[PDB]
């Protein structure tokens, strides 16, 4: 559960003290000095003479155009957290301002705790300076290695979705979400503005969006900064916000005059937020206007105004590095030396090199710190889900009526299971879906919870299962759902989210980024505890898009997921639910797991059930298993072909083809691969099937016919070094489809039962079976003409039931 | 190149001190006394008794209808330049108010430097008084012989064009351009109002037009003073200005009450100007509304109210000389003596005749002074043009095809 920390939502009821703002100004100066020492210096952190070009880095990498503004905001937020005792997580949208975050971690004392070799003295300062963006050092962005970070910020557009996710079901947590003005042009964040219509001020926390409007992107100005102030305020008010505006640094006003002004504006905003929270305890049915801060400052605000006669401060020329070579001229080194001395570090550091005590007296202590806040490290919060007994949801008719029974929909079983998980776990488990929960048949959870909706209600003929609080969030944006769930998991909670297969590509970037958060975490960051897994139910898949057609058919999610399987990280799982029982086993395993991205590919269509629960779990631990009840060959020597399958429709076609093969006396084996990554190379993947086990499943000399859900490229690229891999003949999706009957969909991809039987016959003896092969091939065309003439699939195809049903 | 002087475009961020306004009032009194001694006196500058008609000039020439208002503005501008360290050149549009300019040059110390024989004592004061508009003396207008002057002002209509010219390519220079209300009727200055559409606040300096609206020309009132205040503000706003208005001397308000009020109004205007300048460093593509000051005062503001039963102060009768003959009657000499004693010169000058030290403590020093500013003496700034080699542009076809060749255009 999310803990209550400090004294939440308290008003100051006093002026901001002068001593605190003294401390805030000194903090800002020292944070800018650290952020510059990191970029430029490799030695001599405190500029003991001789300070020469020997002390400067050979290759200057990093960013400065956002760092002083971030340091300003972070120092003021630190004063605020010390004063109010607020439970606060900062989300840094422009993550390229990494030196700001590392300077915070260093100054609040958490960096030395996490990394003991970076001491708080001259040698520790030298190591801290050298390690930024260095061989064998720390990254340039706001990284998982950086304490106090739940968001990398490298790939832009997801500060707001992550903020609204982090506050969900989390009522005491305050999140200032700093948003770059260039990042605000990206598609994800524009729609992430509208997510205050999906949170409740009573049951969820408060997100304060700080638009960091410094006017410029890389080498280009931002649209928001160059439209009129009337337009900007009108725009933010049309999205349910009260815009506040702060402008600074565009004239010669004294720094204290700026710190004081920001203190009054900040306390005004805090009082509006506290009023909203206090009102929500009585009335939470009508939405408030949350304050949001527009923070207009010059880009690179403390750097030299002009360098080489080019406007540097207040321009895009300060984005990455002013003084691109302070190492190769004497004039640029003098500019750099003057820039470092303009902060007066001589008074901010003591003799031994530690930041002076009066510079950090205004700082929060203990669990209130940014790097120490448990919501930033959501693995220490996390507790296991309390799971219902799986046998309660098993489809038992397979156990007595025989394999292949029924016309059930696989995802309804997961719906019931997830409903009871929600029942056992309220306020820790949440279901997201881009308008598609009821189309993936996960609506059984409406028996115990509602869709959280905080826009207007109009009627009850149209607004069923909607409520101002709920455990089902549903907005038509995959970016929103994925950012919500990722921030939900990163804070310590659990969740599933469902989607159409073809639109998972919309978040290929986001998944990639999350994998990079996991790949980095499992490799080099032990102090970050495991978080829950990102569970993605992929349904309404390529083979059954009757209503939509070719635009909704693209199973390429498997390929993008296969690219993140390296160095024994195991941060990826791709599971194929052949039926409801296998889906139960997969979902149980996935809900128990940690630090992974689990894509469970299950169909919503009426499909037969093949396994019992014990059989499903037994197939699960191996990933691939032989179906002894479907095989006609007792041992590996007898079979004239191995028929392997991965996916519900490929499984159905393999089984129907096996029925026809039985009538011709063909001895074959039947294999089902539930988990794709078990087929990976044994030396590469230590949790994949060993080579002996793989050869036992697939006969070394005998041909293997493989029917696969996605593109066959993904199977062939995975088994390349496996034994008997030359004989594998993968049949997968082949970018051929439309709106048409279900048999046609598999016909045009050469994955129907007739084509599979003909493929197996050709693997054995093309000459002996020539007449039967011809008969099958002309039957495919007759059965297509049947669907054209009559509008539905052939009775031979529709009515087929497996021979193993009693 | 135009130099950067002092600390340009700085806000005060404090109240104007009381001591500075004490100094400004004493400066205004002593400047009026000097401006009257120049017109009327030939001997006995400090009125040691016997002060008789022997001490008065035979031929009284000069102008007074604008001089006390100019002294007021110049003393306040001096306080401002001392406080802010501004690079400032004053353009005096009504140049017939020459005694104001010469009194400034004398009081800020530059006159003695330029002219060593005009010392700062009783004999020097006597010479300074006698030399104004005299055979073998200095002119009546604000002349090239007068330090701190780039504009003669004798022929009217070119204070504004000269101001906007002086600030061009000159980003740190502040120019208060004092414009007479009669001169504002002339054709040149009416179109010189519209020249804020040809200067850039970033690359050029700032001109502050001060309309010296005392209501009267020679023997006639001005059109601008007799139209409604709504019309005047609407007119100045249609030309890209923010009108500010100051009114003084039309009642019995205390002088300090006037100096304080002007201090507050002036600092408000300066803050708007400094905001414009700071904004121009970021955005210089959209034109601001520059402040301009409308300075409504009575013509000849410290002179006797009535002379010969005719309204003198606040009228056009004070344009050139009230008391056209203080030498030919005893009554007019008594009026003149009372006028000189109304400034209490007994406390503004010491025993030896120098202006007392506390009267000029609020004054700017060094290069910031009006008479010492290098932009007033533009010959010390000047450097030669770097000229391309002439032979590069010669028409060479004459050299080989013969004289009389071609159909070229000479000005290309
Ligand atoms: C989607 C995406 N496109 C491009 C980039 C490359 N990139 C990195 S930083 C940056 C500019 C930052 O813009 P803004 O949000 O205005 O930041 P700031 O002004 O704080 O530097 C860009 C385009 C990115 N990170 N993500
Ligand atoms: C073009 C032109 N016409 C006539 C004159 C004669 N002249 C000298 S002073 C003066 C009146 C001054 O008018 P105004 O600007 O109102 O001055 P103030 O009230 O300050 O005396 C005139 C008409 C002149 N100098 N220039
Ligand atoms: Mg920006
Ligand atoms: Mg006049």
């Amino acid at each position: 559960t999310s803990p209550v920390i400090g004294t939440p939502w308290k008003k100051l009821n006093a002026p901001v003290s002068e001593e605190a703002l003294e401390g805030v100004d000194k903090y800002w100066r020292v944070a800018n000095y650290l952020s510059i020492g990191q970029i430029y210096l490799r030695s001599n952190p405190l500029m003991k003479e001789p300070f020469t070009r020997e002390d400067v880095k050979h290759r200057l990498v990093g960013h400065w155009g956002t760092t002083p503004g971030l340091n300003f905001l972070i120092g003021h937020i630190n004063r605020f957290i010390a004063d109010h005792g607020q439970n606060t997580v900062i989300i840094m949208g422009p993550g390229h301002g990494g030196p700001a975050g590392t300077s915070q971690s260093y100054l609040d004392g958490t960096y030395t705790e996490t990394f003991p070799k970076i001491t708080k003295d001259e040698a520790g300062l030298q190591k801290f300076f050298r390690q930024f963006s260095y061989p064998g050092g720390i990254p340039s962005h706001f990284a998982p290695e950086t304490p106090g970070s739940i968001h990398e910020g490298g790939e832009l557009g997801y500060a707001l979705s992550h903020a609204y996710g982090a506050i969900m079901d989390n009522p005491s947590l305050f999140v200032p979400a700093i948003v770059g003005d260039g990042e605000a042009e990206t598609g994800p964040l524009a729609t992430g503005w509208q997510s205050n219509k999906l949170v409740n001020p009573r049951t969820d926390g408060i997100v304060l969006p700080i638009l960091h409007l410094n006017g410029y992107k890389i080498a280009n100005p931002t649209i928001l900064s160059r439209i009129s102030d009337e337009e900007l305020h009108e725009f933010f008010h049309g999205m349910g916000y009260e815009p506040y505006e702060f402008v600074a640094g565009f004239d010669d006003e004294d720094h204290m005059s700026i710190h004081r002004r920001f203190a009054e504006l900040w306390e005004t905003i805090w009082d509006e937020i506290c009023d909203i929270k206090a009102t929500a305890q009585t009335d939470n049915v009508h939405r408030p206007f949350y304050p949001m801060l527009i923070f207009r400052t010059p880009k690179g605000w403390t750097c030299p105004k002009y360098i080489d006669g080019k406007k540097t401060e207040g321009s895009w020329r300060s984005h990455q590095v002013p003084l691109a070579s302070a190492r190769d001229t004497e004039a640029h080194f003098e500019v750099l030396k003057n820039w470092l001395e303009s902060y007066k570090p001589e008074e901010l550091f003591d003799a031994n090199g530690a930041v002076k005590d009066d510079v950090l007296a205004f700082m929060p202590k203990g669990e209130l710190r940014i790097g120490a806040n448990p919501n930033a490290n959501g693995g220490v919060i996390r507790n296991d889900l309390k799971l219902p007994n799986l046998e309660d949801y098993e489809v038992k008719e397979v156990a007595e009526y025989g394999h292949g029974w029924g016309q059930l929909e696989a995802t309804r079983t997961l719906g019931a299971y997830t409903r009871d998980i929600i029942k056992n776990n309220p306020r820790d488990f949440r279901i997201f879906g881009p308008d598609e929960t009821a189309s993936n048949r996960l609506q059984a959870s409406y028996e115990v919870t509602n869709k959280q909706w905080d826009a207007g209600y109009i009627s009850d003929e149209v607004d069923e299962h909607m409520h101002v609080s709920g455990q089902v969030v549903e907005q038509l944006s995959e970016h929103q759902m994925e950012g919500f769930l990722e921030a939900y998991l990163l804070t310590g909670r659990h969740g599933i989210w469902s989607s159409y297969e073809s639109f998972v590509h919309v978040i290929d970037s986001m998944l990639n980024q999350h994998a990079k958060w996991l790949e980095a975490t499992v490799r080099e960051i032990p102090w970050r505890k495991p978080i829950a897994s990102m569970n993605l139910l992929v349904s309404s898949h390529v083979w059954r898009q009757d209503h939509n057609g070719f635009s909704h058919q693209d199973p390429g999610v498997t390929s993008v997921l296969l690219n993140k399987c390296f160095h024994n990280d195991h941060v990826i799982g791709i599971y194929f639910a052949t039926d409801a029982n296998m889906l139960l086993a997969i979902a149980e395993k996935c809900y128990k797991s940690t630090n992974k991205i689990n894509a469970i590919i299950a169909g919503k269509q009426p499909a037969a059930t093949w396994l019992t629960l014990d059989e499903a779990r037994a197939e699960l631990e191996k990933g691939a298993a032989a179906w002894d009840w479907a095989s006609t060959a007792k041992n590996n020597d007898e079979a004239e072909v191995v028929l392997a399958a991965a996916g519900d429709v490929p499984t159905q076609e393999i089984m129907a083809a096996s029925d026809k093969l039985k009538e011709l006396g063909v001895k074959f084996k039947v294999v089902n691969v539930a988990d794709l990554l078990s087929l990976q190379s044994a030396k590469e993947n230590d949790e994949a099937l060993t080579d002996e086990e793989f050869a036992d499943i697939f006969t070394a000399d005998k041909p293997v016919l493989f029917a696969y859900h996605s593109y066959a490229h993904d199977v062939r690229g995975l088994i390349y070094d496996r034994p008997n891999h030359d004989n594998f003949n993968v049949h997968g999706y082949e970018e051929e489809g439309s709106t048409t009957t279900p048999y046609d969909m598999v016909r045009v991809n050469r994955i129907d039962r007739y084509e599979l039987t003909a493929e197996a016959l050709r693997m054995i003896d093309a000459d002996k079976y020539a007449d039967k092969i011809d008969e099958l091939e002309k039957f495919r065309d007759e059965a297509f003409q049947f669907a054209v003439d009559n509008g539905y699939d052939h009775p031979d195809y529709t009515d087929w039931v497996y021979s193993g049903v009693n």
